[PDB]
This record gives C-alpha cells, structure tokens and sequence, in this order.
C-alpha cells in the first residue's frame, strides 16, 4: 500500500549519518580585509512543534509570511518564549534509538532579508558560526546545504545565488536531529542561531586558509616561523610581515628568528603579523612557543608547567548560548585576578572571538571538539556513536572542523576529542586525524583511560590519594603492557576536578600540593567556571535564578547545572575566592617574630618583577604601621628570605600580652596590566599574634529563685526547662545543642564505597539528627565565690525512635557583667543507626533571640566563608558584614555562611550588642532557621521571621565535594565524640 | 547543691515501672443489680503541656476553676481540638530511653460533680474503663490512686471518701508515661478519659467476681456447669439459676448438665442465669462449649473449625478511641454479614460491652492483652520491656486484668498476651499467670516463634507457600529439639495476613484453599477490619479522611493506618466484598449444562437448614426463569448434588447461539437471624452461556485522504500522527498505548528477596513507564473489500533515555457502522533497566475523549473493581454505573476501578454511546487522568477536567499485598512480551 504520513522527507533528513551537504572545506577562523556584512539582528521567525507539521508555504521566499515573529539572531529560542529551556545532566530528553528523532521536535524557521552590493561580486559565502542542532539554508530560494556540529563553523558557496541588491536568507533549524545523540553535555538544551552569521565577499587571488607554525628554541631563544596560506586547498603565493622582527618571508617556507620573546600564559608575548595576497589580506596575532612531552612531564619552551585551570562552557543567564563579548572580556579578566591560568572550553569549541582573547590575556588552553555520548552509558555502551562506523565521516567531521577553525592559536596547547563519548573506532579516527594534520599539540581524551590514542594520562575526580600513586608513577599496570609503557610516559591532568556545586569546594589544598610535589602531574582544571542559573521573574519583582525542573520538563537534573566558582552573572562564590588562595603562583610565609618572609616564586617562565610586596600590620584600632619592601627579582622556581624593615618586629615586641595583631604581607601588582589595575592582589600571608584565652568571669553572683523562673546576674532562666529566657535584656527563645546542618549539594551525593551508600544527608535524616528533643534531668546552683554561685542545668538529648543520645551540661557563672558558659557533651549509647555508625555535622549550640540582628563583626578569618576543608582565602583579621551579607546566595539555599576560627563576636540587635568570645568557634547567624533553610528550594523560599539565629560551633565537618567526587577527606569528618567547651557571653546597650 | 528543677515528683511518677497504685482486685466486668451511676457526660478540662507547668493550684477541689472549659468524656482529647492526633507505626514519637518521658507530654486535667445518694453508703466504688496513659484519680481532695494499662479497667474503693450528696472528682491524664514503652501498637496516639466512669455500690452480702466454667462433652451431649463466685477474693454462698435448663445449683460446685444445645460461631445458644447473694445478683449469659487441641488440630466441641477472622481495632474518625455502641452493634453485624465468623481484639482489649455482643452474635474472639513493644526492634530490642525483670509486675498486672474482666465469656476461645513484644522473661511470666489462672483457652502469642510459652503456632503474613507446608508439617525444624515436638503438634494460625491497604488485597483465594485442605491451618484474620481515618473538613464543606502527617507530626507513618477492609464509617471497600465470597461457607459449583448444582456444606455445626436455595436464568433483557429448589439439609462437612428444574436446561438449550445467559444460584437466609434478614446473600455460584466472539466488521469502507486528516467510516485521524482524531463525532484527543498505572498502596511496597528491593512502584519510576513517547514509523492503506481498506499505522513506544520499546502496529477497518481495531505489540530490544528486569502493570490502550461520561455500562464482572487476583466478589452479569460511583474512594487515591473480564461495555457520552466489544478486556473509566491520580495524595487532589478517560486493557498484573506480606503471585506478574488484541467500536447518537 502507499504511504500516507507527512514530513517524512525532513524527518529521513534529520536522521542522517552524514555530516552537513553543500558546505565549503572547513578552514581557521581568520581576520581578512575582504568586505564583510554581518547579518545579526532582528529576524523573522516562526515555530512548529514537529516536522510533520512544520509549513512547506514557500515561506523560504520571505513574501507573504503567515506566523512569523521579530526575533533577534544570535539567539537560544527558548530565552525568548519560544518553547523553555530544558536541563538534563546524563539522560537524553528522548528516547534513545539512533539515529531517529522524537515527535515532538521544535522546528524553528528563520528569515532575514538583506542588501548585497557590488563588493560581494562576483564571489562571497555566507557562513554560519553555529546552530543548534540541524540547519538548513535557502538563499532566495536555492538550497545552500545543511549543519550538523552546533557548536562548529558553516560556510556556503553564494556566487551566483547571491543577487545584487535585495536578498533573502532563510534557514529552517531543527531542535533534535541525529547529531543530538553525539551532544549530550551537562547543560541546557538549546535551539538556535546562537551565534554570527556573516556575508563575506572572496576576491579572487585570496587566501581562504592559513596554518601558522611558530615554535620556540628554549636553548637558542630562536623562534622557528612558517606560515602556510592556500586558496581553494591549495597552497598559493603570498608574504608574510612581521615589522617587530624585521621579516619579510613567503608563505610556505621556514625560517629561523635570531631571538623572539617566547609566548606563555605568564607573559602571552604576541607579534603582529600579516600574510597577503594580491586580492587579500589577513591580520595575525604570533605567540612563539613550542609543546612537547618530556620525562613524563608536559613542557612548555622547555619547562614543565602547572595547569591551574577551570572548565568553561559559554552561557548567560538571560541570552542562552550567546555570551556577549563584553562579558567573555569580562570573566577572562575575573579568572586571571583569581590566578587562573588555563581553560577547557568544555565540551565544545567556544566562539571563535574566544581564541584571540585567550592569546592576548594569557590562558593554556584545552579546545576541545563537540562531541559527547554521555547518555548510552547506562545502557554498556550500546549503540554508541563513537563506535559505530556508520558514524565515522560525523565524527571525523566534528574533529576536522575543531582542528582547522582555531589551529593558528598560541593559546591552544591541546587538542580534545570530546568528552564522556565511551570508547570505540571513530575516536581512533578523530586522533590519527588529528595527529596527522597538527602535530604540534598533543592530544587529550579522558573517555579511554588507557590512553591508546592520546598523548596524555587525563582522569576526572580521581581522588587525592590515587593522584599521589599516579604523581609517583605507581598506579596500578594496565593489562597490555605495551599500553602501559606508553601511558606511564605521559603526564597527568585531571580534566575536572573539585566539583564546585553549593557549599564547597573541600579538599582542594591537598591536590594543590600534589600538583606542587610531583612533575607528572601537570595540574587539573575545576568543575566548572561558571553556574547555569537561568534568570527567572516574579509579580514581585525579585531575580532568581532557574534550574533543572524549573521549566516544565518532563525528566531533569535539577540543580545540578549550578555547579560552578561564579554564579550566571559572574558574581563570586566562596569556592572561586578560596580557589584563587589554593593556586596563588607565589608562597609567602610570613615569620613568627615577624623580621621577615619567605618568598618562594612558583611561577614557570616569570620573575617576581611584576609584583610590589606589601606589608601591614592591623590591631584592634586599625593599620599600625605598614609599607613595601624591594625584593631583588626571585627567578622561578627559586626561594628566597625577605628582612622586613626593624619597625615591624619591634612593633611585634612592643605589644601588650593578649593583645591580638595581625601581620600580612602581600604581592599585588606594581602596574597595571592587561587584565587588572596597578595594586591587584595575587599574593599574601600573615602571622598572627593571638589573643590570649578569655578569663572565665569570677562567679560571685548569686542565684536568685523564684517560682518559675531563675535569675544569675543579667541571665533570667525559665525554671521549667532551665534554659535561658533574656541576657540582658535580649530574649531568648531557645538554647539547644546542634549536630546537624540543611545539607550540601555535596551532602546529597552518594559517598561511594562502604555497604552505605546512602548519601549523608539521608543518614542524618534516618538517624533524626534534624530533629533533636532535650530531655531536662535536674538544675542545680552550686558554690562559687564570695557568695557567688554557678548554676548546672543537665539534660539529654537524642531524637524520637532512637536510643542513642548525648548529656550536656551547661555550667552557667557570672560577675554580672560578663556571663561564662561551660558546656559538655558525652556520648550516651552507641550512635549507630541502620546498621551504620551516625556522623556528625557540628557540636555547637544555637541560640534562638526574638530580635533581629542588624549588623554581626567578628575577629577571625573572613569576610567570606570557611568550613575545615574550606576557607584557604579567609584571611584572620576584623570583620563587619550587614545580616544579609553573612549569608551566600546559592542558587538552592543550604548550609553556608559559617565563620570558622572565630575568636570574638559581637551582634547587633538595634540598640544593644551581644557580644561572645572563648577559645575559637564557628560563628553563623540567620533570620531564617535550619528547617527553613533545608526546605528551601529556591532563594525566595527563605522568609525572615523577625528572630536571629546564632550558631556558635565547637567542631564542624567539612563539606568534601562528594556531589561529583571525593567526599569530606578522613582529617575533616566529624564522628561522634565527647567534648566541652567554653565561652563568654556580654551585652551592651 | 540544691535541686531546682519543677514537676520533678509528677515525673518521677510517670517514669515508675509499677502497676497502677491504689486499686481494687482485678475482677470480671459484671452485670449486677447492685445501685449504679455512671459519670459520663460534659465533664470540665484542662491542658498544660508537660508536668512541670502542670499547675498544683488545687483544682482538685473544683472550686475556682482558672482555664478550664467543657469536653466530653469518655473522649480522646484530640478528637476535640486539644492537640491533635498523631499516627506512627513502629517508630515511638519520643526518644527511646525508657522509662524516661519526654518534656512534650501532654497533662489533662479532668474534673466533674456529681451526687451521691444514700444506695452508695456505706460502701462504693469508682470504675474506670480506660485512660490513656496515667490517670491519677482525686475524689473531693483525697487521693484514691493511679491506673497503667490504658485499654485496661480499674475500680478504687470510695468508701469514707465519698461524701453524701454533691462530690468532686479530679483525674490528672498524662498522655505518656513509661506505659507508654509497651503501648506502641500502630495506631493513632490519643490520649484521654476514653471509656466509662462509673460509680457503683457494694452492698454488704454482694457479689465482687465471678468465674464461669460451662463447658461441653460432644460424646454424651452434657453440659458441664461451675460457676464460681467470691467476695473480697473468697469463695462465697451464692445459688445459681438457670432457668431454661431447670438448674439450681450452689455456686462453687461442678453439675453435669444431662443435655446442653453447644455454643459456637454458628449457633451461638446462651443460656441466661443469674447467681445472686443476699446482697446482690449478677446476671450472666451462659454458652457451652470445650476447646481442646488434639492431633494438631483447633477444635470446639469435638471438632476442627475455620476462622474466618478479622483484626478489630477500636476506632471512630471523629471520637478517636471512642466507639459508640450503635457503631459496634452495626460493625458486628456488617461483620457477620460478609462471613466473618472470628475476631482479633487487635491488640488490646476492647470496651468490656464488646463481649457479651460477641457471644450473642456468634464470633470466635482471640482476646488480647494491652502489650507491644515493637519500637524496640529497631535497636536489636535492647531494653525491652518485655525481657526487663523491672517490668514483670507490670506486664503480669497487665495479663491478669485482661483475663479476669472476660474470663466468663464463651465467645474467647483464645488468650492472647500481646502483639510484636519480641521474646522475653516477662512473656513468659504472663502465659504462665494465665495458664494457671484459666487452663480452659489455649494461649495465643504470634513474637515468639519457638512458641515455647503457647498452645498454638502463630504467624502473621506468612506466605501462601510457607502456609502449605506448616500445613503439611514439613516445615523445618527447631534447633531443638524438644520445642519442635511441642510446635509440630500444634494448630496453626495466621493472626494477621492479606493485608488490605488500598487496592487489594489479592492472593486470597491462594490462602483459602490451604485452609480447606489442611486441618492443621486454623485459618486467619484479615489485617485489618477498619481503616483509621480521621474526618477533616475544608471550607468548601467537603468532608476527606485525614491520615499520618496531615496533623503537624514531627514523625508519621503516613496513610499506613487506613489499611482495611471497611473505611472509618464502615463503608465497605471492594475488598470486603471479595472476602465475603473467598470465606463463603457454603459452596455452590453449578453444572455448565444448568442441570443442577453441587452444594458443599463448609460449616463446622451447622446444617443447611437455615438458607433458601434460590435459582435466576438472567439475559440480556433481564429475568426469563428463577425460583427456589428443596434441598434436605446438608451435614456439615458432607456434599451432595441439587437437581435444578426441568425448565432451567431447557432454557440454557434454547438459547440462539452466542447469546449472552447467566444462571446464578444463591443461598440466602430463609428467616431474620440476629445479624440480617431474610433473604441475605450468604453464598453464591454461576455458570455463564459466553456471547460468541464478536464478528469483526467487513472492511468495505475506503479511507478518504485529506492533506491533515484521514477519513475511513467513522473514524477522523490527524494525518500527522496517524491516530484517531474523532469516531462517530466524538472528540478523540489522544489514543496510545498504556504499560503503567497509578501505583497503588502495594506497589509502594518493598518486595523482599531478589537482589532488587525497590518498590514496584520505584522500578516503573526508574524504567519511565509513567512517561512513555510514541513515534510515529509510518501510515500505509491496505486492499480491503469491495473496494474497501483498512488502515494500518506503525508506531513504536518507549521513554526519554531508554533503549528497549514496543512496536505497537493499529489496524483499522470499517464498514461503516462498526470500527475494527487490531492491536499489535511487539518486544523491541531487552526490557531491563537498572540491571532488573521491568515488569509492567498492564497492556492497554487509553483513549481520552474531549467529552464528559455520564453512564458507564458493561457485560463482565461486577458491580466492584476485580483485577486478575482479586474480584473473586465480581460475578458475572449486566452493571450499569454513573462516572463517580465506578471510582473507588481510597483515602490516597490510587490505581482502582478496573473491571477485568469485561466482554462489552458503553459509554454515555451526552447524547452519543460509545460501544467497545472484543475478546475479554478490563474496563476503567475517570473523569481525570493518571498523573492526576499518581499525585494526588487526598481526595480532594482528583479533579474533573472535562475529559473521559477510558482505559481497555488486553492485559493487567495482580496487585497482591506487598505493602505488607506476599507481593503478586508468580501466576498474576506481567513481564514484557508479545501481545495482539482486537477491539470493536461503535458510536449510537
Ligand atoms: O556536573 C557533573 C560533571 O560531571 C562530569 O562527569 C561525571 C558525571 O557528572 C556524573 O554524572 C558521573 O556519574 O560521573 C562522571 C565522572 O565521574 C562531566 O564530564 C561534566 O560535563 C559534568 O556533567
Ligand atoms: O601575577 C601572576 C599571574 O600569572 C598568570 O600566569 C596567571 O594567569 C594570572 O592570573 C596571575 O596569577
Ligand atoms: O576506559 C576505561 C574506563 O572507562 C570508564 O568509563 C570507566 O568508568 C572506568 O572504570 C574505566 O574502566
Ligand atoms: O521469634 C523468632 C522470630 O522473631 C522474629 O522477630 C523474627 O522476625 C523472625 O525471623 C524469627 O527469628
Ligand atoms: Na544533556
Ligand atoms: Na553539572
Ligand atoms: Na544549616
Ligand atoms: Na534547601
Ligand atoms: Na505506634
Ligand atoms: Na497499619
Ligand atoms: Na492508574
Ligand atoms: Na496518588
């Protein structure tokens, strides 16, 4: 019988094999005085929700349009009501049967209409930088060819299509095609035509190609030049200027510079240069450097570096896949003022305009192809693409297309495969490709880790320790020996390592010193950059930001796209502030008796010319003394003593005992360079004086008994339950014992290994750690001084359905002026709960007062946060933060804002100040309680109720990154213990 | 130093591990003529939160009463907006440190006057038939004592105390205590007053306890007669009368009665006698009968019985604990209605008025002692009270006070002493107490299962399998061998099995036929008789059963406490009416050429001479034949062949060839009994004349095409997905096929063994069966006849992210009038996910028709739900339903209403009737859709959106009982396969 359903042409088309038709050979993104016009800008555009349905209206000829909309280009549709975003991290949003496509299947189609004059004639092409994900293209009419690669560059012949004057452009995209099952990164979908489309004329006797080979002699300081230019894939006559060096070559032939400055991230040294044709020129930016393997180390110019790197995938919160240029300048510069010196554009090439920012800024450079499969590995791999030869010519296409666009960049010293795309032929084919046409980089692919196609050993989260076996060479053989040899000569990278979601990272200073220890390992590259918040509005008008779910999908990750060092807009998080301490280039370690620092200069290439060494000694009223001190260039690699000046030590001596002060000395930058003003931090290390343990108040206040209540100084108890009531005036509506926490990002992950693989934060809830009740066992006024008295108050706390518990003591004493609080806590019973042993995530106390707090300061480490296996960037000094401002706008509220290694406290509740001190605490405080906070799933949830919530904290765990790798290291977990601890409590009003 | 705490005497109290203070002797419940006057009614209340706020402000004395307001007792507090109910299983809802309580403990505070005539001097008593959980008892100021054992009676002498004329009396309740360690049945938490208060005189030369022992010899037909009475705990002078036997005896003297008519279940005969001293008269009911287990059997007079039994719990959704007797009496006999001939007094004793109605109706009573300690499993039963000799007084005190208050009730055939208590001393020292007290009922105690300290074997949800081969005796061994011997000679009972939560229970029908082959299986109580809702008002007025959590619990069991037969107003669900006729003791087998019948007599006493035999010929247009049959009574245990009148066969042989007949006969009631009238329904069978299989249609009709649409007859489809748009011009929105259905209770439920323990209902989340997708492979027309075709579209169906699918091939055909669909589906790659397998809960169509359903009417089973191993109450015939009255009203709405074995059906769509025929399908219809169903968690959450959703289903799995017990039985699984349906439709306008 015949066949009745419809569309079924487009759908066989979007269900190819192939790579794209009709497109010109792949070549570099390269800058030209050819006539150019860019097509960006408000275009037309109509949707249709699959391709049996989508219009055969003859709506390619732009007349009469039926449905069609204004809607910029660039553009990720779904940013602009059309459609939703859609997260998913692993699954595919379809099902999966390659090559074919689902039903539903957006279909957007796209029109602009443009002049063209005489300067695009007789010859142009129209290029397209890319598309998501299946692109077909009409020019007046005339099919030009189709896309596939969305984050690659397209080029079509026009001539002869291209008529002078009027002409209109139409370009149907389909969401989903048979590429989508080779793009399935962790992030958003996103159809469109997300970033340029050009119209640029081709004079004949151009260039359409150039390859430049610019490598660098570390022994002779010579730089080795070749330029190749060709036309039509051929190589063609043309010269090469470059006025700085004084040369005038042909493309084609390699010459020897006498002496160049070599290129690196440190010092992206750049000459410009241009190769020209009679019809046609092209602009150049040379960085002189040469890549190669050595003694199992990954050297540049001779030396082995150290990656100190982030993954970066491109995305706005409010435009999609399109990032503006001003806020990829933007970030760049926000990245090297936090030290950062390497990128991986996962898992994609990224805007072609990226590459020569990454030159002149100075970034090591991971371009990784767009290919990843992630999603058929819950089913062993079957099906999958990058095995299967009926996708080879796809594959190869991705990796061609990679290679060529961005190959004459200094910046990049790797080329990528792809990224969680299995194992199998087609990643073989994609590096011999590779190898062949560019031998001066070498390969990455973590995908295969017994590395048979690569040039280096690259892994993702492997733990500390297995990174120390691998830092020694020592990690377990690979079965074929012959494999093994070559992947023991490689250098190690982690291509992803501390998963930066929530709370956290923990446990990145104990890679650092890894990376700092051994020369096979070349570094690591954190997960990820930046998080994909997408910005949502309310009635009410507050931004928040959206994640997985939040857009009526039907299967999503959920927040789990917000994972990253800043959040969509760039601003900061904790991690990223931490992150820039943990990979600082140079070590300053300032002296006990404060005559002098070490200096150790951990730069590769650089001295320590660059920077201005700063010192400046804070007490309690503010800078005492402080200055710079000249510090003869440290070469890299090399160490040295810094004297201070003799003020300093004798400043140090002169202090009164107790009296805390703080030393710090910092290297900031002595000018203004390319990516941060004159005075920018990159350095720093202190030496504190501490301040001597807080003198318990003697206890020669009475107690004064009542009916119901109990008085002791400025503390008024509530006889029935012993706990306070008022300090001075400031009410009191709870005081308890703490051992839990609104969980982590990483607290909700699965902690692998142990028959318990329950993620921590459903070990809390099955123990009842959220849900503590305290048992009163007496309240007892005891002898203290001259008539004084302290008063006991013993209780027990556990949780419903459990039998395990602890008994706090609380020992209350106080001078009237100053309160002193003793508590102790001992284990009672066993804490063991199905079957496996209870963790803690704290010991400390929260206090509940019915007034709002203003204003919290504090002396310890700040401003930002610090938990055990957090904090490196925490500097100790004295802190002042609005209530508001403690706390870190996570995209889904959890625990966060704690002060560790806070030796004094004072709070602000209007017109009286609560202050605490003792030997050192944790310090948070709230308008929202824990239980708020963990049901909290996005910002808005949080509602101030008018009261404060203190947590002091005598022990906290640490946060670990186990949502994406290692959990909280063995040094930072918190088992159930015995403690007491001391604090003084005072207000003032 | 000096203790300052508050409340710490009320406490230490409450914490005491002795029995009640203060009370009388532990005696039977009595009817006596001695003067009477009860205090129930509008007494004054209340409520403090813990002890120590509790005021001692004399409130005793009623006199200024500050913050007391008016309840009503008997009452559980909550029920009446002080505090709220609270619902957990195991879990205790306090900290587990026994016998401490938590500071959160409830204290209400009773009080009421009353007067006091001069019947009540010189001596009285107050009774007290239950307080939850520690009532201290005040009469005009004086202390009288306290009470433990909150389902349990205690009497306090007044005498001197007791004042002529107005008296005070003053209860302090405490909700917990350390009772309340061994009170964790699961059930609502309700403190209160909750069962009679009563003051009653003690005349001189009375009556305090009574012991009747009335037993029966099955050989001579005598009855044996003691009838025990004592005053302050000696035997007394006292006679005893009974008149219809022509008895005047002493008591304390063994008579033999020359003929008795025997108590049982069946005939429940009750002699009334009064014993009576000179100062008093007691009247009893007397009811003769011997338990004796003899060749490890259970039996009553001479003989083996089956108890079809049930789990009671004493419930009211809007009085808590409070059952008014119009509500028992109802129960009782809606209980005896539906075949129950047994009753559990889950687990504790119930209001002591519950007896004697049991003896006259007729149930064999396992009475239960108030004791369970099941939150003590989770910790190993460290600390259980039922192991702690400190608790063996209480425990002991417990056991006697529940056997003197019903010992001289012939319907307790069984003392039980708890429920999930684990092993231990103190249950040992309670069977022991009671084997000594009263050696005529066997000793019942599912916890331990050696039995060592019992006379009967008792499991609870043991499996159909492991039930077959207790009931052969070849179960294995205990490691000794000593209590081996001892449990292979006992009977064995299921104390609680087929758990009827929600949709279920099936595999009944598997039990059944154990309990009929084997003697040594006692048969088994249903868990449970009633759910526990709780009735919650909205302001809409519409009323929803509340379950655990919608009452602020800080820790819940959810809707495990609406987990029956019957909902908390004793509407029957449909698993009651599948019980009914799974326990039927008759059983009726009729001939397929309607001939006659064969009539097995299943009681254990009685004859058949209590029911009419009744016959009815129904088709299609009703009635055509019935009648009533002689049958010479049956013996019990015997069989026979019932010739039906000549005219039935003849009618059956009449009959046009497929032309639909049922013959069902049923015995009913011949006269009024004590529990229904004449004519009720007892037992029933049938034999069904099948319609022939139905013609399909000739496919004559050619299909019209369109650019968008098909047109074939009837039918419209969309051209772009090849389904059905509308038929006969009824909007058709979408037609798929369906794998999955709202899970139900059950489906919730972890199904042990295997390596694989996620729920059902997990494994279908995982797998995407609730989110299946369908692409369209293709749409072809085919040569029909006489010019006409048939329509063939090709699709196949999976989920995002999944390999494996079906491909589901429709063939339609018309000519004209009727509709032809063939169904084809088809495995498509391996069905696994998660390394298991994946079941499906059913394969069907859904069609959803863009208008509302007013009637649903069918050819099948019903009127009730029936699914393929349940419905066993479903009988075939000719049903007819509004939309509302075919949805099932669980309180969590879930997966009910199909009705399997249906051979027609029609919707009344307005004026238009939709008519499906075809092979035997099952039949559902809502007025919402199934994720509408899925998520709704109350009533309330089911909205009409102005759909019909109607589901066929070719096939359907079992839904079993695996919320708690057995999951679906291997014979009712639907694992992935093959399959091929057709279906015929017509549309009447
Ligand atoms: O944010 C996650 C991050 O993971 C990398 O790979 C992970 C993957 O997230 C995780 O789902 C799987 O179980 O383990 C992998 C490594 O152990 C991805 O490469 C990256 O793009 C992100 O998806
Ligand atoms: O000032 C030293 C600099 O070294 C670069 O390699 C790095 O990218 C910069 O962020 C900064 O740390
Ligand atoms: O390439 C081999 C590797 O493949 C990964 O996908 C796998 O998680 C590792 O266990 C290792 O076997
Ligand atoms: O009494 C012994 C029994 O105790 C139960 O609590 C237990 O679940 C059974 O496995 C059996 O060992
Ligand atoms: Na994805
Ligand atoms: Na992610
Ligand atoms: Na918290
Ligand atoms: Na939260
Ligand atoms: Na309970
Ligand atoms: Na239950
Ligand atoms: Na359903
Ligand atoms: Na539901």
């Amino acid at each position: 019988g015949r066949s009745l359903e419809l569309g079924a042409a487009d759908i066989q088309d979007l269900e190819s094999f192939e790579a794209g038709r009709g497109a010109l050979p792949a070549r570099a993104y390269l800058q030209s005085d050819a006539p150019r016009l860019s097509l960006n800008g408000e275009w037309q555009f109509r949707l249709s929700p699959g391709s049996r349905v989508a219009p055969d209206d003859g709506w390619q000829l732009g007349e009469a349009l039926n449905g069609f909309e204004s809607l910029p280009v660039p553009s990720s549709w779904p940013m602009h009501g059309h459609g939703a975003p859609a997260y998913t991290n692993v699954q595919f949003p379809f099902a999966v049967e390659p090559p074919h496509v689902p039903e539903a299947n957006p279909i957007g189609d796209h029109l602009v209409v443009f002049e063209a004059g005489p300067e695009f004639f007789p010859h142009a092409l129209l290029r397209f930088d890319g598309i998501e994900s299946a692109g077909t293209v009409w020019l007046n009419g005339v099919e030009l060819g189709t896309t596939r690669g969305s984050r690659l560059a397209h080029e079509f012949d026009v001539s002869g299509i291209l008529e002078q004057g009027e002409n209109t452009l139409a370009v149907r995209v389909a969401q989903f095609s048979a590429a989508s099952y080779v793009e399935d990164q962790d992030m958003w979908w996103l159809p469109g035509i997300f970033r340029d489309v050009t119209l640029q004329a081709r004079p004949a006797a151009g260039i359409d190609d150039v390859f430049v080979h610019a490598g660098y002699d570390h022994i002779t300081g010579e730089g080795i030049l070749k330029v190749e230019a060709s036309r039509g894939g051929q190589a063609i006559d043309a010269v090469v200027r470059v006025p700085e060096l004084a040369l005038e070559l042909a493309a084609g032939t390699e010459v020897r510079v006498p002496a160049v400055e070599p290129w690196s991230a440190e010092v992206p040294k750049l000459y410009e240069a241009a190769v020209s044709a009679a019809g046609e020129s092209v602009a150049l930016q040379i960085g002189f450097r040469s890549i190669a393997i050595e003694d199992a180390q990954f050297k540049v110019n001779g030396r082995r570096i150290l990656l100190r790197g982030v993954n970066r995938h491109e995305h706005h919160p409010r435009l999609g896949r399109v990032v503006p240029r001003d806020v990829v300048e933007a970030e760049l510069r926000l990245m090297k003022q936090h030290n950062i010196n390497a990128i991986r554009t996962s898992h994609y090439p990224p805007h072609p305009q990226f590459l020569a920012l990454a030159d002149q800024l100075g970034f090591y450079v991971v371009l990784e192809c767009d290919l990843e499969t992630h999603g058929f590995e819950s089913a062993g791999w079957a099906q999958n693409p990058s095995d299967d030869p009926q996708w080879e010519d796809a594959l190869v296409d991705r990796m061609r297309r990679t290679v060529e666009r961005d190959k004459n960049h200094a910046s990049v010293v790797m080329w990528s495969l792809g990224n969680q795309a299995g194992t199998g032929r087609n990643l073989a084919a994609m590096s011999r490709w590779t190898k062949d046409r560019d031998p001066s980089r070498p390969i990455h692919y973590e995908g295969d880790w017994s590395s048979e196609h690569v040039d280096v050993y690259s892994r993702m989260y492997a733990s500390q320790a297995e990174t120390a076996l691998i830092g020694q060479g020592i990690e377990p053989a690979l079965n074929d020996a012959a494999l093994d040899a070559r992947r023991r000569a490689m250098p190690f990278v982690l291509c992803e390592y501390v998963h930066a979601m929530g709370n956290g990272p923990g446990g990145m200073s104990e890679y650092q010193a890894l990376f700092e220890k051994y020369p096979r390992l070349m570094g690591g590259f954190v997960w990820e950059w930046l998080e994909h918040g997408i910005t949502v509005s309310t009635a009410d008008g507050v931004d928040h930001y959206g994640y997985g779910g939040d857009f009526g999908e039907e299967v999503h990750d959920g927040n789990f796209v917000t994972d990253g060092l800043v959040d969509a807009d760039r601003r900061p998080r904790p991690g990223l502030l931490d992150f820039k301490k943990v990979i600082e280039p140079l070590r300053i370690d300032v002296a006990r008796d404060w005559t002098g620092f070490t200096l150790r200069n951990g730069q590769d290439f650089a001295d320590t010319s660059a920077f201005s060494f700063r010192y400046e000694v804070e007490a309690d009223g503010g800078a005492l003394d402080g200055g710079t001190v000249d510090v003869a260039p440290v070469a890299p690699q090399s160490e040295t003593v810094v004297e201070l000046p003799g003020s300093v030590a004798a400043l140090a001596a002169g202090l009164s005992d107790g009296r805390p002060a703080v030393l710090t000395v910092r290297a900031v930058l002595g000018a203004d360079s390319a990516w941060a003003d004159a005075g920018h931090e990159v350095a720093w290390g202190q030496s504190v004086r501490e301040p001597g343990a807080p003198v318990p108040p003697a206890p020669v206040e009475p107690v004064q008994v009542q009916d119901s209540e109990l008085t002791l100084g400025p503390v008024v108890f509530s006889r029935a339950t012993g706990m306070p009531t008022s300090i001075g005036g400031v009410p009191v509506e709870k005081l308890g014992l703490t051992l839990w926490w609104a969980p982590t990002d990483n607290d909700l992950g699965r902690e692998w290994g142990g028959a318990d693989e329950r993620p921590l934060a459903t070990q809390w809830k099955d123990a009842g750690l959220n849900r503590l009740h305290t048992r009163l066992l007496g309240i007892s006024a005891n002898p203290g001084q001259d008539g004084g008295e302290t008063l006991t108050v013993r209780t027990r706390v556990s949780a419903a359905d459990k039998q395990y518990g602890v008994l706090v003591d609380y020992t209350w004493s106080t001078d009237g002026e100053t309160v002193g609080l003793r508590t102790q806590v001992r284990r009672d019973g066993t804490w063991v709960n199905r079957g496996f042993e209870v963790e803690w995530a704290r010991i400390g106390l929260e206090f509940v007062l019915g007034e709002e707090t203003e204003l919290v300061s504090w002396f310890g480490q700040g401003p930002h946060q610090s938990y055990p296996d957090t904090g490196q960037g925490a500097r100790a000094g004295w802190f002042s933060l609005p209530l508001a401002k403690m706390d870190v706008e996570y995209v889904r509220p959890q625990e966060c804002g704690a002060r560790s290694g806070s030796r004094s406290a004072a709070l602000q509740l209007g017109g009286r100040t609560l202050e605490i001190c003792g030997d050192p605490f944790a310090l948070t405080v709230r308008p929202y309680s824990q239980d708020v906070l963990d049901a909290a799933a996005h910002r808005p949830d949080l509602k101030a109720d008018g009261r404060t919530y203190l947590y002091v904290d005598h022990a906290l765990r640490g946060v670990g990154t186990a949502a994406c790798g290692p959990g909280v290291l063995e040094q930072y977990r918190l088992k159930p213990r015995d403690a007491d601890f001391i604090l003084t409590l005072k207000v003032r009003s």
